[PDB]
């Protein structure tokens, strides 16, 4: 069984999609987004969601993509359910995720389209970068992929120490012709890896 986190963006139970604008199209099949979530992921200065863009100078259209594809994955994946904590213990009316394993070369790719890109904060998650805060090259608040996967939205996300199609890890995008790589691996964990074998 798939499930979707509470929250007042997400869809109570995943189903098909119609339309998903461009990043997030690969969940079409079985979503947790609704199309007006998936425009509002595209945007430079999205508003809707926990994250904010906390880059300074310009983004590149490379780098800004794999934001959008971790939004899309963030908000369309049904396979995030054995990594949903409530926001505020002891209560599921709002949830998040924690700690979902991102595969290597999803945060490595990440990680070199965004590396002559300039941030102000290590860790996005709540709009704008305050004028004090220096703008800093991303790979000082980020010197490894995983520092990038892990702190850029509060734990959010885990580096994998896995690479794809190991069974083991996610993937924040892949190519929508493509049967979703990420039903095993969740389905894998929620069998009990990593924590009973
Ligand atoms: C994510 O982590 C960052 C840094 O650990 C948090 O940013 C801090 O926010 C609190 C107030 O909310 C203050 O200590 C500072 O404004 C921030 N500190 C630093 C070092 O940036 C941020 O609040 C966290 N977000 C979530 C959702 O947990």
């Amino acid at each position: 069984l798939s499930v979707c986190m509470n929250s007042k963006r997400h869809k109570q139970e995943p189903g098909p999609e119609d339309e998903l604008y461009q990043e997030c199209r690969p969940w079409e099949d079985n979503a947790c987004c609704t199309r007006s979530t998936s425009w509002e992921a595209h945007l430079e200065e999205p508003l809707l969601f926990d994250f904010s863009m906390m880059h300074c100078g310009l983004l590149t259209p490379a780098c800004r993509k794999h934001f959008i594809q971790a939004i899309c994955f963030h908000e369309c994946s049904p396979n995030l359910g054995p990594w949903i904590q409530p926001v505020v213990p002891n209560g599921q009316e709002e949830q998040r995720v924690w700690g979902v394993p991102l595969c290597q070369e999803d945060c490595e790719d990440w990680w070199r389209a965004c590396h002559s890109s300039l941030t102000c904060k290590s860790n996005w998650l709540h709009k704008h970068c305050p004028a004090h805060e220096p703008c800093l090259p991303f790979s000082y608040h980020f010197p490894t992929p995983d520092d990038l996967c892990e702190k850029i939205w509060n734990n959010t996300f885990k580096a994998s120490p896995e690479r794809r199609n190991s069974g083991r890890c996610l993937q924040k995008w892949f190519e929508p012709t493509l049967s979703n790589p990420n039903v095993e691996v969740a389905l894998h964990f929620a069998s009990g890896l990593e924590v009973l074998f």
